[PDB]
């Protein structure tokens, strides 16, 4: 009755690993920060200097 | 699930570069000095000489 018991334990193992892959994949996603785009250059109201 | 993750990273990359192009373009503009136009010739009140 060896084959019958062997097959059962193998089925359970592969199911458990697949579900674990899902959690890891989805957690991996939506895990990217990125950047902001600086606005257009600031208009120059004045440039001057003093002592 | 390779294609799904690949596409996502590519989308983010192109967005970031486009925003960077904008800042650079606008900063490039309004960055031209130019010149002034000298007034009309000065009227001659006198021309003379001494020792």
């Amino acid at each position: 009755v060896s084959p019958v018991i062997a097959t059962l334990l193998l089925i359970l193992i592969a199911v458990a690993a697949a579900v674990l892959l899902y959690t890891w994949v989805s957690g991996l996603s939506a895990n990217v920060a990125g950047t902001q785009v600086t606005g257009k250059s600031l208009t120059l109201i004045q440039a001057t200097w003093a002592r």
